[PDB]
């Protein structure tokens, strides 16, 4: 006839490994909510919320790793009142891995931009990660998460990005088990947008670095890339960081300054393109081979003023394109050579 109150948890009593990526909540039935209470070991209350109708209680802030909860909720309904307690533990890591994702906030960037996750631990369980990982586009495109090394995942498309896109990423790894037992140490959330197309092609039969925004033709500099025996390699490279001046330091790359293709020089108005080590970067000593006669170390040696216009005008996530060298292909896990990986590979991706 008139029914007793029944209480309704998202966890149970006894319950372990209560992961910590959701939050917890009563519903009542046959009556409402008279108190809802949840105490870590130490007593201490988690903070929480019940809706105004009475019929649902949530905790609404991050419950911690490792904690024992005791959840006290009391329901009453015309047919009378009903009470119950639950404790639970919560996932006990034993790692915590803390995310990093480029490129930054607010930012905007060009159409070669991957988004980036990086972790400061090797990730036993890529398919957790990704799957903790959630992008949203503006446009809405497709595309595929790929691993550069154990603690860098990728994201991009299969072409470059429509300018004008919105792209969000929520790392939401809290509370995910990562595998080995290694969790999210927080969460991460960036957005950015797409600018312009800029897309600069140096064509070693020309010599020639040509750059186009949304397609037209705004600079053509004389370049000088690598001679023969240290040749810039052929493909497509992402722009990364600009700097005004650099030290540029062959050791950085993995050659000895003292060997024979060592070096260690101050350089102005340069833009990397790759973690190997290319640069486009202003060259005086060489403006005389530049359009002529390869004379670098795999650089794309441009005039003073031009790098310093290449500077100005490139952004990070632009596109630089090397074709016809004697190079071989820039390596799709360079750091910055996502593009030249082929989509169906990129797509497949090595969470396994
Ligand atoms: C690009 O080619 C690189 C490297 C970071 O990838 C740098 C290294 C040089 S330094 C080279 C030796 C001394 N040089 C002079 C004449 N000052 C040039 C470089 C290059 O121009 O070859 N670029």
């Amino acid at each position: 006839d008139l029914l007793v109150p029944k209480l309704t948890a998202s966890v149970t009593d006894g319950a372990v490994g209560v992961t910590v990526d959701a939050p917890v909540s009563v519903t009542a039935a046959d009556g409402v909510l008279a108190a809802v209470t949840m105490v870590n070991d130490n007593g201490r209350p988690v903070a929480g919320r019940l809706s105004p109708d009475g019929l649902r209680w949530s905790t609404t802030e991050q419950l911690g790793y490792n904690r024992r909860y005791t959840l006290n909720a009391t329901a009453l309904g015309l047919g009378g009142a009903a009470t119950r307690q639950l404790t639970f533990q919560t996932s006990s890591p034993a790692h915590l891995t803390m995310p990093y994702v480029m490129p930054g906030d607010g930012e905007v960037v060009g159409v070669g931009e991957p988004v980036a996750i990086r972790f400061d631990e090797n990730i036993a369980d890529r398919g957790a990660a990704e799957k903790a990982i959630k992008i949203t586009t503006n446009p809405p495109v497709e595309g595929a998460f790929y691993w550069l090394n154990n603690r860098e995942v990728r994201w991009r498309p299969e072409h470059f990005w429509k300018p004008g896109t919105a792209v969000d990423v929520a790392v939401n790894t809290y509370g995910v088990d990562l595998g080995e037992g290694m969790f999210g140490e927080d969460n991460v959330q960036t957005h950015f947008t797409i600018g312009d197309e800029v897309i600069a092609t140096a064509d070693d039969n020309t010599k020639i670095l040509t750059v186009r925004v949304n397609g037209e033709v705004v600079k053509s500099m004389p370049t000088s890339m690598g001679k023969d025996s240290t040749p810039t390699a052929n493909g497509i490279y992402i722009v990364g960081s600009r700097y005004k001046h650099i030290i540029m330091d062959s050791s950085t790359y993995g050659v000895p300054v003292n060997s024979p293709n060592g070096y260690r020089t101050d350089v102005d108005w340069a833009t990397q393109i790759s973690y190997s080590g290319v640069f486009v970067h202003s060259a005086p000593w060489s403006v005389g081979a530049q359009g002529h006669t390869n004379t670098s170390h795999g650089c794309l040696n441009v005039s003073p003023s031009n790098a310093q216009w290449f500077y100005d005008h490139v952004k990070r996530g632009d596109i630089v394109e090397v074709v016809n060298t004697v190079g071989g292909t820039l390596p799709g896990i360079d750091g910055l050579g996502d593009w030249n990986i082929p989509w169906d590979q990129w797509r497949a991706g090595n969470a396994k």
